[PDB]
């Protein structure tokens, strides 16, 4: 032979931190970012894949390393051309561990055809090399939403999507090196579609036609800095018929069905929002009842 013994890390990468507990991280991250630091937190270097291997459920990154105990950073979809966020150094400030920040590009709150956002993932881990590589799991979460805004008429008659705005306010678009939020300032997220959508018949033969609006957002968190808004105004006399703490009616959903789970994780594994607002003859909202995901809360 010519050398001792290959030494080092053999990672794998999954995403199971959703409402289906299963894995999905082949069909949903197509770019891969993987951070090595060492015990200290100290910079050593960086991974980057994009292929068809990440597809592959058998796929490990083999990782050469001067033996040591080492701590991985993981991002999904932060690599290839179609990501919405960016990774932030500050000048002067280090390379470390805790130096790192991931920032929402502005150019995707504005421009249309970027306001849909790319997945964002996140996962960390802590291991020790070995001799013919040390296996672990690096375990990834979403940071990414889809909060769909329906209007519907509880007699039936048409809501038309054109006759509003739909905005979320949060301050959720700046990550610190642990995932969690920053506070830089309020944004506002406009949705990338709107329209009408059918939700059936009334028993006079008369189609039910719904409004909708989709809202793309960075993370969902309970803090105590901010109180994320979601707003629903008439274009024509600039009412505002909702104007809600977004986090708090999600949470109304946990509550009834998912009581033991911790309200962040509920907020963390649910990336698909469907909320259904119902509206009086004058285009009100008739604050009682509305439907998260398909199930329907009381709201007082
Ligand atoms: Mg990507
Ligand atoms: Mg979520």
């Amino acid at each position: 032979d010519l050398a001792p013994c290959p030494h080092g890390v053999s990672l794998r990468f999954i995403y199971d931190y959703n409402m289906e507990y299963a894995n999905a991280f082949a069909k949903k991250v197509d770019c891969l970012t993987l951070l090595v630091y060492d015990e200290n937190g100290n910079y050593v270097d960086t991974r980057i894949v994009t292929g068809t291997e990440l597809q592959d459920e058998n796929y490990r990154m083999k990782l050469d390393l001067k033996q040591g105990n080492y701590h991985f950073v993981a991002y999904g979809g932060l690599a290839c051309n179609k990501s919405s966020f960016l990774m932030k150094y500050t000048p002067g400030e280090g390379t470390g561990y805790t130096d790192l920040q991931v920032e929402l590009d502005s150019e995707c709150l504005t421009n249309p055809r970027r306001k849909n956002l790319h997945g964002l993932y996140w996962g960390e881990l802590t291991l020790a090399t070995a001799d013919l590589y040390s296996e672990g799991t690096v375990e990834m979460m979403k940071n990414t939403n889809n909060i769909r805004v329906v209007l519907q008429q509880m007699n039936g008659e048409p809501v038309d999507d054109k006759k509003f705005e739909f905005e979320i306010t949060d301050d959720n678009i700046l990550f610190s090196y642990d995932n969690n939020l920053l506070e830089n300032g309020m944004v506002t997220y406009t949705p990338w579609a709107q329209g009408q959508a059918s939700a059936g018949f009334t028993d006079e033969g008369r189609e039910v036609v719904v409004a909708y609006a989709e809202l793309s957002t960075s993370r969902l968190m309970v803090r105590d800095w901010y109180s994320p808004k979601l707003t629903v105004r008439r274009k024509a006399d600039g009412v505002e018929i909702i104007n809600i703490p977004l986090i708090n009616y999600l949470l109304m959903l946990k509550s009834d069905l998912y009581a033991s789970m911790d309200s962040q994780e509920f907020l963390d594994r649910e990336s698909e929002w469907s909320m259904i607002f119902f509206l009086s003859p004058n285009l009100e909202w008739i604050k009682t009842y509305i439907k998260i995901n398909d199930w329907t809360v009381r709201i007082n």
